[PDB]
C-alpha cells in the first residue's frame, strides 16, 4: 500500500498512536546482560536503554570493553549505522576510541549540549582552533580544524590523532542545531537538507566504516535518521517503490537496537520525511 494513502488514512482516523503501540508488541527482546554488569553502571545514561548482546560494539581493550553502541547492518539496503548515547563525562575518551577502531568518516549529531535546562551530552569535540583535547585514557588527540555554520546545522572539520601510533584522520562532524527542546519540527525540509549534506560528504558510503549517530539516549531522533536513510535507499533500488513498507524496516532495524523511534509524533514525522524526499527525488 502506496505510504502516503496509508498516512492519510492513519491521519485522518487519528489512529498515530494505535500504530505505534503495535510496533512496540512486536518488536524483537533480546538479552543486554554486559549492559547491566555493576561495573558499567556509570557508562549509562539511562537504565531503560541499553544495548543488545548479539549488536553491542566493543572496544580493542582487554580491561573493559563496554560502551552504549550498537551496529545497524541493513543488509538489502547495503547500510550500516552505529548509534550510541550522547557521550558521559567518563565516556568521552571510549566515545573517540570507537570512532577510531571503526573507521568512521563522519559523526552526526541530532540534540544540542543544553535542552529544557539540562545537560543532554558532554561538550565532546574542542570549539577553538588553539585549544585541542586529549583524552589521556584512550590516548587520543582531537583538533578542531575548520567550522561552518548555517541556520539549521553545523559542519566542523576535525583531525583525530591516535597518540600511539602518530597516524591523523580527518573527521566531519554533523550537527543539526534546531530539533525542537519539545516535539518534532512541523516541516522535514530541512532535517533532508541535512541528510543530503551527510550523504553527499561520503560519510554513508562503503568505503568508510559506519557512520556513528546519537542524540541524548541514541534511540529517537538517531532512530528518525537511519529510518530516512535506509527507506529513500530501498524506494531508488526496488522496481515498486510502493513496496516499501516503513513499519517493516522499523521493526528490522529494531531487531538490532531497543526503543529506535520514542513517540507517535516521530513515527508521523518518518513518514512525512520519507514521503517528502521520495517526492523530491521523484
Ligand atoms: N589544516 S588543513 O590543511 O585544512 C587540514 C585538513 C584536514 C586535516 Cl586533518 S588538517
Amino acid at each position: 500500500m502506496e505510504m502516503e494513502k496509508e498516512f492519510e488514512q492513519i491521519d485522518k482516523s487519528g489512529s498515530w498512536a494505535a500504530i505505534y503501540q503495535d510496533i512496540r508488541h512486536e518488536a524483537s527482546d533480546f538479552p543486554s546482560r554486559v549492559a547491566k554488569l555493576p561495573k558499567n553502571k556509570n557508562r549509562n545514561r539511562y537504565r531503560d536503554v541499553s544495548p543488545f548482546d548479539h549488536s553491542r560494539i566493543k572496544l580493542h581493550q582487554e580491561d573493559n570493553d563496554y560502551i552504549n553502541a550498537s551496529l545497524i547492518k541493513m543488509e538489502e539496503a547495503q547500510r550500516s549505522y552505529i548509534l550510541t548515547q550522547g557521550p558521559l563525562p567518563n565516556t568521552v575518551g571510549h566515545f573517540w576510541e570507537m570512532v577510531w577502531e571503526q573507521k568512521s568518516r563522519g559523526v552526526v549529531m541530532l540534540n544540542r549540549v543544553m535542552e529544557k535546562g539540562s545537560l543532554k551530552c558532554a561538550q565532546y569535540w574542542p570549539q577553538k582552533e588553539e585549544k585541542e583535547m586529549i583524552f589521556e585514557d584512550t590516548n587520543l588527540k582531537l583538533t578542531l580544524i575548520s567550522e561552518d555554520i548555517k541556520s539549521y546545522y553545523t559542519v566542523r572539520q576535525l583531525e583525530l590523532e591516535n597518540l600511539t601510533t602518530q597516524e591523523t584522520r580527518e573527521i566531519l562532524h554533523f550537527h543539526y542545531t534546531t530539533w525542537p527542546d519539545f516535539g518534532v519540527p512541523e516541516s522535514p525540509a530541512s532535517f533532508l537538507n541535512f541528510l543530503f549534506k551527510v550523504r553527499e560528504s561520503g560519510s554513508l558510503s562503503p568505503e568508510h566504516g559506519p557512520v556513528v549517530v546519537h542524540c541524548s539516549a541514541g534511540i529517537g531522533r538517531s532512530g528518525t535518521f537511519c529510518l530516512a536513510d535506509t527507506c529513500l535507499l530501498l524506494m531508488d533500488k526496488r522496481k515498486d517503490p510502493s513496496s516499501v513498507d516503513i513499519k517493516k524496516v522499523l521493526l528490522e532495524m529494531r531487531k538490532f537496537r531497543m526503543g529506535l523511534i520514542q513517540t507517535a509524533d516521530q513515527l508521523r514525522f518518518s513518514y512525512l520525511a520519507v514521503i517528502e524526499g521520495a517526492k523530491f527525488i521523484m
